[PDB]
């Protein structure tokens, strides 16, 4: 499957990604939100590829579609996103992606979820990055979560 072939070292091509990307989006557009298994393989592919091959275009599309699915109750996309955040920022830290991470974590917790908040807590726990400027709201929620975890 392309989602596993494009992850191989030096095994990526826009020729293959264009085809793979279109089948996924079409099946999604055709079968509907959270109905395309091929679209879930694309969420997964983005979660790993963007770690060592960050592309702004891919990332903005990854985040947009993940939030769409999540707004209707399908969370695998948003789960893949928080995974890319938690592990991707641990390998290569980017301030602009770190702020997106905080924004989406706040949104996830305010929607009654804890998956995102655990992944952000996990990031602070393993990256050991100190003097991180954390949004005041997210500090309060992390406090509630440390009491939980
Ligand atoms: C070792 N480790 C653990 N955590 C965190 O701490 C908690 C431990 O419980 P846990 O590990 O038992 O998670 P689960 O309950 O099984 O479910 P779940 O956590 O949902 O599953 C773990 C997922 O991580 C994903 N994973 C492993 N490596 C990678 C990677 O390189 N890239 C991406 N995008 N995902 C990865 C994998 O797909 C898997 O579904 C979990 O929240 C862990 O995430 C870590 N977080 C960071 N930032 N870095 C780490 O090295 C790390």
């Amino acid at each position: 499957h392309p989602s596993h072939e494009l992850l191989k070292e030096n095994g990526f091509t826009q020729h293959v990604y264009h085809k793979y990307r279109r089948r996924c989006l079409n099946e999604r557009k055709r079968l509907g939100i959270g109905q395309s298994q091929e679209m879930n393989t694309l969420f997964r592919f983005w979660s790993y590829f963007l770690e060592d091959h960050f592309n702004k275009k891919m990332y903005e599309e990854f985040k947009q579609l993940a939030l769409e699915d999540a707004k209707e109750g399908y969370r695998y996309g948003l789960e893949c996103l928080f995974r890319y955040y938690s592990y991707g920022l641990e390998k290569k830290f980017r301030l602009d992606i770190f702020k997106d991470f905080q924004e989406e974590t706040v949104k996830d917790y305010e929607a009654g979820q804890l998956y995102g908040l655990e992944k952000f807590w996990a990031f602070l726990k393993y990256s050991k990055a100190k003097n991180l400027d954390i949004d005041p709201k997210l500090q309060e929620y992390l406090g509630k979560f440390r009491r939980l975890e």
